[PDB]
């Protein structure tokens, strides 16, 4: 079971300015092959369908909590590209939009026509193509090296894909959630690396950076590596999976310093709220009437 | 951001048999278009896009509060589809398995290859023909009307899948899954329902039950309700999302009796570990050396 | 614009049997590649975005009226399914059917679950593998010359999965209907390869039959040349596409003889009603209340 | 079966220039999961699978007889996407076109290449993206009450997406269009919603708009308002389906005036056609000879 | 069982400069419905499933042969892509990229993103809609008459959508590949045609050229046949596939010259190297290190 | 550039008996997510896409010649399909079929239906689920260690899923083929695994086996270890891809003896002809004529 906490794991700056072809490239880390939703969901199932959860409880408890913690990064994803699709960040009312002016023209010309149609100017579960993500991006094969070798492979193609948008946008908000994303995708390619060194002798960890980058080099990616977060394995859980210190142990990969398992969650910062975009219908045409009706409902 | 608990949402019978074609259809109740997946995702995808998340608080709240639900029933479909393949449940070790021998070739004649194919005897991301859940499955339109009408259209569609499921299969632990999730979608329809109801006027939860037959004709759905739970909307969060019940009030379609909110999660039953299946190589063709390793890292 | 008429392009002979996997087989001949739907979306979208609608008259007119025939052919497709997978064929009302009794116990075990769970026991936009029919099987490339080339291609691939697809099953349902639309499929290569042969001055029409097997070796076939519907290119159209004959003229490829345009659709046959099925909830659990409110609406 | 009308449900302005971006956007409506490929093939499969076609024959009616309306539906939004794609329309012959000219070079760089190499600059079955519409967007249950609530549904989402590209683009042959089948729409879910009121007593016409903006803002809409076209139930059929007016009675949630039943077709409009397009080799690249062809038929 | 030669079947010019809309474009002839890979795989797929290959061994022989010409295509057309994304061709090595200054910024605006974010800017198995190439693009009945007329369709078709992509680009590493392309597409048509011609005596190549403009129209077409590659056949393998002169045989479709077949592959041309491209990490960030692992392997 | 041998790359028994559901389980080796057309367009699509093939030589020849090996294993999959499937193999005509008799009655009830109705009794491009192959099962990110780190994964991910089709069917054709490609596999991880330590320093090769069962353990690849296969990359080309043996050096993983480069492509074994199927219409319903018209072709 889960519970939820209506905090991102990160504050987020605020946007500054609508960005669509933007948040296009950013759908890539949201619902494309090497995406959050891949890595939430393949280790969601694996968790699930884990053979030997008690007696090869670290490994579970390992994969179980990561999961855990991808969830809030499909989280923090759709914060962001609805960050950069948000017309009126923060305004509950905007009044005076005629559809016959044709406010939404400049849709007409950008990448990803589904966020202002299929979508009110916000996220969509698809990559930066407009491809659908889908559930045979997953790999369950129920072996435990072949399923941890594979999230080792995933862990560092997906940080490449995060390294290549970061290369194609400045917008701050964009970069501040690659730069965490960055130092965090380290841990996990680290954490399955220490899990594999254990049960084969491998030493997979040596292999990293992939690519041959440094997160230093990043300078959003430096500033939570200064705060130590790469250091960190958050358990995000009241009292189960409390084993991943006997993997997650010993230096980091990044600067050979010792790692450590923190109990709980991060502080994190505020959910975000796009506010009302009328030519959108979000969250309606006129919206007055529907938080006339929200405020009756407390008296 | 969320957390977790190393429980499902109920207890599960034990598996007495393996029943592949069963795990075939129940895959539907998953990774179909009207499966746990395609529940879970709309609502998390709603709950993020949600425009007005203080100004129309209790909406958001109760969005955000039953996509956190779906999350356990994903792992509590999953959990009976396993519970259907598993060969060895909870034993930990099986011995003399060879290869040659052609352990799986009841696995050939099967409807879903991949479950041993691709799985180890597992849960895929998928429904009843092999089809994969896609994002397409999730509509997520900003319109706060509009997705709630999607959500109560959704909820009984989700139901009559699963009674259709229902309807193929005997075995104890589908059916005890099936009966649980009626209750539970019953209680999601009615307070997507009560939404409409507060917002446009329009009695929706009068046009319940979809199909025309009541949850209590289903010994397992009657069972869960003999114990009230048609009448609990669960808050999954430690502290947030506490204004459910401005919604979530009033009389539950299914006996006209007062609907409450519950703090916290269920108490909830145990996980499942489908064991050893050497066939399948899962966790490993003899896993005795993983098992000693696993053991040495506690004695360090 | 289109207007319907209440009727099938044939009589069928009602069911005797469920047969889900013959079912879930002729599925090919309407949702599969070379399927049905195939058929009509090709011509329907080549006569839309047909350039040159007066001055290739002729040519227009034959794509515009074949596309409107394959709307019945669709219709016929789905019947049949609907016909195979009919629990009470014609019968307003089953009563006593319990959903804990596993009715739908077979469906576990068939090829096509989705039939059973997402249907209601009734046809879906699909083939024989369960891959859902979709948009990349139409060409309309604007040119007349290659469309018309794919379209003669087209009938015969689909006349080769309408012949594998004969040699599955023996129900006399499916069996008079792709006898019939073999036929039907023989007058549309035909009328492409007349076109074909006016244009480019290549004999298209002697290469057939593909596959090398006469029309009249199929006994539900001959039965339909035998009243010579072979050489009948019906106009669907009360007034329009009425230079039909300038390209619809001369030897059948089956016999030799004449062939002719007739002016109106064929008399046809009833429609089909699979009748109740309660398990499927179908039109509903029990529809005796709906019936009654039918009933009502023509007494007020 | 069927029969087909030479003609378009209404009459359509011609287009003034080619605007392929636009049309792209219009594809949602024609072959998205929203577009008028998905009403119709609802309803169509809905008619075919019905169960009770006798019993229940007002509803069977309704559900057959509005389905035969989409069929011009997707014809309408397809005469609009052609438009916006042709070069010269009525022009039955240009001369002059060079391959090596590079004639096709602003195709490069539009949103939908394949309108260009697929197609030869003419409608695709496809959406606003490039997705194929596919047999996944029917929803066909057998259950009568479902289906009908899955068929508002539609008609509403439809319309929201309908609302959106209208307010991408202000081309006039896309607003004429987008503006009837706005109309249509509401016909289509007031119709529905009627059905449903008659079999649960839930009043669900009192839920329309959906979104909350009318009709008569639109511009285009409100001329085939006054004209009475949100009155208007069209049987088209020569003979069957009769029974309609047994569901469709009583008012118009648009404005409370009675509804009718019009026996027969509309009027409508003449067929589109758009011209010969050397570089699209549509309908040939030199097409003389071929028109010689069908000239010498005739004799 | 197959050989493989370190050679493009023709030499192609350098690329001046990055054109990603016309690499997307180009796609097209790549991985979409009838491109190169659709051409490959029906053939391969026919040659492995055909029934009588010693009783009806001629046309095998033929099926067999062309395919493996068409691994050679798409090979050309991988290369052509690569070209017309390469950042720095022939160069080994450049420094000084700096992730944080949006080295891939101009990639936020083109149509396919994937080609930068999932490639290291190189080809993808795709079309010009970036939807991925897939197997039911093959056609495979066993019916040697069915399969003949499908794979003459398919080289037309083929050949429409490359005259289609020509008219897009003026880019000349595009066009040289094109008219080649057209020519051999032409010798395939032509070679089908001739088949069916003896297997049914209906005269498929008086149908040619579809459509009806001629290959001599096109500047580096017309090169091609001038050195005279619409005459050739070439027999691609060492010692099998004989019997092709028993089809290939009588006038060419294009001017009535006496076609031969060629023993053995031509000579080509060299391979491609895009070079190093530091911002999409590839062959590596620096790939100073690797190059001089490499080095040391030969020592 | 390529060229052809009309040879498989092993002599493959020859087929006592059709078996449909193995066809259809082994076609997940062909066109599923790790099926050989995988390995295969993988490292075709690499080797055209690589950068620095001068400057990385070593492994840019590895990846291109590996690629041309994958070609061959396409087709012997493909062969061992068409071998389950055969109905007369090697018999160039069999007559007397009569489509009226329901000749595929027994086709209606396979898992592929596909295979009859799409094939003509064949090879498709998909796999055990009917799913076909497509373009995002390639990776080419043009890093040159993350490709190699994939393609380590992609090899040990294709032979579990031979590993469970081996434990599926017992057919002695699906047995031979798997027994071959599983040292054929080894190798291929062994050498993607010495490029990775020669890069990395990394020791990869001494995670083999994944999963943890010796190859020598299954009786068929054991007889090819037992001739020194497992030891051999071949080179499949007349000139280039000279400089293997600087990577493909030193110990095998199986057995630790020192590994080889051979000049050359193995001798092979013939190609596989499933001969005439009349129901198919494949080559034709009766080649008769066919086949006069190809021998006249040699008398002229
Ligand atoms: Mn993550
Ligand atoms: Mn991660
Ligand atoms: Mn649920
Ligand atoms: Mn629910
Ligand atoms: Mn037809
Ligand atoms: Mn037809
Ligand atoms: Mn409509
Ligand atoms: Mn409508
Ligand atoms: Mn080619
Ligand atoms: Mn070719
Ligand atoms: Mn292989
Ligand atoms: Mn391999
Ligand atoms: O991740
Ligand atoms: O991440
Ligand atoms: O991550
Ligand atoms: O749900
Ligand atoms: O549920
Ligand atoms: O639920
Ligand atoms: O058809
Ligand atoms: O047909
Ligand atoms: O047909
Ligand atoms: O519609
Ligand atoms: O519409
Ligand atoms: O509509
Ligand atoms: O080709
Ligand atoms: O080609
Ligand atoms: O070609
Ligand atoms: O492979
Ligand atoms: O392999
Ligand atoms: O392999």
């Amino acid at each position: 079971m889960f519970l939820r906490i209506d905090r991102l794991q990160i504050e987020l700056p605020m946007p500054k300015e609508q960005d669509p072809n933007a948040a296009a490239a950013v759908q890539a880390l949201l619902g494309g092959r090497f995406g959050e939703m891949s890595t939430l969901m393949n280790y969601m199932y694996q968790s699930f369908n884990f053979r030997g959860k008690k007696a090869l409880k670290p490994y579970y408890d390992l994969i179980a909590n990561i999961a855990t913690e991808e969830l809030g990064h499909i989280e923090l994803v759709a914060a962001t590209i609805n960050s950069l699709l948000a017309k009126n960040p923060g305004k509950d009312l905007e009044e005076g939009v005629d559809p016959a002016s044709t406010p939404l023209g400049f849709a007409k010309d950008v990448r990803n026509a589904a966020h202002f149609i299929a979508g009110g100017a916000n996220s969509l579960v698809m990559g930066a193509m407009g491809e659908h993500w889908n559930g045979e991006y997953v790999f369950t094969s129920g072996n435990l090296i072949l399923d941890l070798l594979h999230n080792f492979f995933l862990e560092v193609a997906a940080r490449t894909h995060k390294l290549r948008v970061y290369e194609m946008t400045d917008n701050p908000v964009a970069r501040e959630m690659i730069g965490y994303l960055l130092v965090r995708g380290g841990v996990h390619a680290a954490a399955y690396g220490k899990a594999l060194e254990s049960l084969t002798g491998v030493e997979m960890t040596k292999m990293l950076p992939i690519p041959k980058i440094d997160n230093s080099k990043i300078p959003e990616a430096k500033k939570y590596m200064d705060l130590g977060f790469h250091r960190n394995l958050y358990r995000f859980s009241p009292e189960d999976y409390r084993d991943l210190g006997l993997i997650w142990k010993g230096a980091s990969p990044e600067d050979g310093t010792e790692v450590v398992v923190v109990d709980g969650p991060p502080t994190g910062g505020p959910v975000f709220d796009a506010g009302h975009d009328a030519a959108e219908f979000a969250p309606e045409f006129h919206p007055g009437e529907l938080y006339e009706i929200a405020k009756k409902l407390y008296e």
